[PDB]
């Protein structure tokens, strides 16, 4: 019988896997649904580090096909419609298939945590596992910082920014805006060189982090790849295996404990499907309630997001050939919309430039949003996917905040440095840069049509979580306590990104990364 079954091998999965198989009394199974991607056979549209959009560009190929999410909240005259979400269904997860951006947040964000009834997640409990998770490579031995951990994360040198990035810093510091240096170690507003994880030109997952060829070969660790876990076992309020689809056959396996590792989006939709929801919603489907735990599959969290493209002139075109670091992130931005004075730090954008598409972008998100949306099963069918609505722009000062930045972009491209190249800056989707929107400058004169353009365009940045959240043990909304424990059963936690309080202000690989080692510390001790 394993001690530990983990379910999915993304970037949660991975650490726990190699944290809880490091005691060789564990015997721990982890299962992924996807592919492996073992050193000697990495798909080449993942290892490529230096173009990480490559994964998007396969269709499916590395993704939960066809999972189709709803958007932006329903609004009076617009007809929303289903949107593919890309969610990696291989070994490393996200983390195989993402933008290898690698930054945590701000304190706040973790206080905050606590201060919702996530005690020990505040931002000095979080520190120790951000520093225990990463090698940073330009300041590693200084504090808040480590230089051991299995991630590596580092910067590319100022000094090697195109002519292109240091027109758009000049206007950044034209708009009052330092370069802050590292994200992740200073928390004030301001612009810097984005951290990231590569193995030089490589992507760098967690799977190759956290499962490498020495992790493997340990005899108390199992790992089963192309391996999909259809159910939950249970016994009374125990959860005591799981089934598992490998190729054509089912198999029952037995677990002490089951840790839900599936991502945002599929644990919660595994709890419904167990019988751990709204009671409610569980009876509507004829699905027996183990525990009533209105929680799950709410509280679901994103960043928001938007664009602005406008054709590379021949000036911006020169400008953006010279970096000496090739096609690594450059530039990105820290700033405060000024909506909402309770939440400072609530932007983050970026700009730079493609000469191959041939564009300028000045992409951007609500980095700490107002709304929330949920989940819910569409059926009792282990195979289909949840009811997902993102609920964006639902709370107004979401919207406010979109607004607020296109006027932040138009300010910075404003500044003498960025408005000799003369761009014609217009709106996009924030994940398909391309023609077809209006010019920036109109569309923010007409109220009416601005709103309904971020209506019917905003995006998400893949930032899926708090739909089985940490919360406090009398709290009837928390789904999981302070170590991950599922709130009215026995033998199961979540330890993925759902179990968020809160999206932090921080793309969530890191924050996942980080959450995964606290947890499974708190497992261990
Ligand atoms: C396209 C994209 C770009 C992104 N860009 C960045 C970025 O640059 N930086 C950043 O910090 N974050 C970014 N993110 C987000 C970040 O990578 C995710 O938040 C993070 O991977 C969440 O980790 P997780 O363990 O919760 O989920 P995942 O890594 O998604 O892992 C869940 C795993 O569970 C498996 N699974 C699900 N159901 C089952 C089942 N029934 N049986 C077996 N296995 C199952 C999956 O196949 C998957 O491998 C991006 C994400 C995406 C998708």
């Amino acid at each position: 019988i394993f001690d530990y079954v983990i379910v999915g091998g993304g970037t949660a999965g991975s650490v726990l896997a190699n944290r809880l198989s490091a005691r060789p009394e564990n015997r721990v199974l982890l299962i992924e649904a996807g592919i492996d991607t073992p050193e000697n056979n990495i798909p080449p549209e993942i290892h490529d580090g230096l173009r990480p959009w490559l994964p998007r560009l396969s269709g499916d190929k590395f993704f939960w096909p066809n999972l189709t999410i709803h958007r932006a909240a329903e609004h009076p005259g617009i007809t929303r419609e289903p949107q593919f979400y890309e969610q990696g269904r291989l070994l490393g997860g996200g983390s195989s298939v993402n933008m290898v951006v690698s930054n945590r947040g701000l304190p706040r964000d973790y206080d905050e945590w606590q201060a919702l009834g996530a005690d020990g997640w505040d931002w000095q409990g979080v520190l120790p596992y951000f520093i225990k998770t990463e090698r940073d490579a330009d300041y590693g031995d200084d504090p808040l910082h480590g230089n051991a951990g299995p991630i590596p994360i580092g910067r590319v040198d100022s000094r090697h920014w195109s002519d292109f990035t240091v027109a758009a810093t000049q206007a950044l510091e034209a708009a009052g805006l330092p370069n802050i240096h590292d994200q992740n170690a200073r928390f004030d507003d301001g612009y810097f060189p984005p951290a990231f994880t590569l193995k030089g030109e490589e992507r760098f997952s967690a799977a190759r982090g956290y499962l490498d060829a020495s992790v493997r070969v340990r005899p108390n660790l199992s790992l089963w790849t192309e391996s999909r876990v259809l159910k939950l076992l249970t016994t009374g309020n125990a959860i005591t295996g799981v089934s598992v689809l490998r190729g054509r056959e089912t198999l029952q396996v037995q677990a002490r404990e089951v840790i839900l590792t599936a991502g945002a989006l599929q644990s919660p939709a595994i709890l419904l499907r167990t019988g751990i929801g709204p009671a409610a919603d569980l009876h509507a489907l004829g699905i027996p309630v183990l525990a009533d735990r209105p929680g799950v599959g709410r509280n679901l969290w994103e960043h928001s997001s938007i664009g602005v493209v406008a054709p590379l002139t021949e000036q911006a075109r020169a400008d953006a050939s010279t970096g000496k670091a090739g096609s690594r992130h450059q530039l990105g931005i820290r700033a405060s919309s000024g909506v909402d004075p309770a939440t400072p730090s609530d932007l983050f954008l970026h700009i730079g430039a493609d000469p191959v598409s041939g564009l300028a972008s000045a992409v951007f998100w609500v980095n700490k949003p107002s709304s929330t949306g949920w989940l819910k099963l569409k059926d009792a069918d282990p195979f289909s996917y949840p009811d997902v609505d993102f609920n964006l722009l639902s709370d107004p000062r979401d919207l406010g905040r979109l607004k607020a930045g296109l006027r932040l972009i138009t300010h910075y491209f404003a500044a003498p440095s960025l408005a000799k190249y003369g761009l014609a800056l217009a709106l996009s989707r924030f994940a398909a840069p391309q023609p077809g929107g209006p010019l920036l400058n109109d569309l923010l004169q007409d109220e009416a049509a601005l709103e309904r353009y971020l209506r019917t365009n905003v995006g998400g940045v893949w930032a899926a979580s708090g739909t089985a959240r940490i919360g406090r043990a009398d709290d009837s909304q928390a789904v999981v306590d302070k170590a991950g424990r599922v709130y009215g059963v026995t033998g199961l936690r979540v330890a993925d990104a759902s179990i968020m309080p809160t999206v932090p202000t921080a793309n969530t690989n890191l924050p996942t990364l980080m959450l995964a080692e606290k947890i499974a510390d708190a497992i261990l001790t």
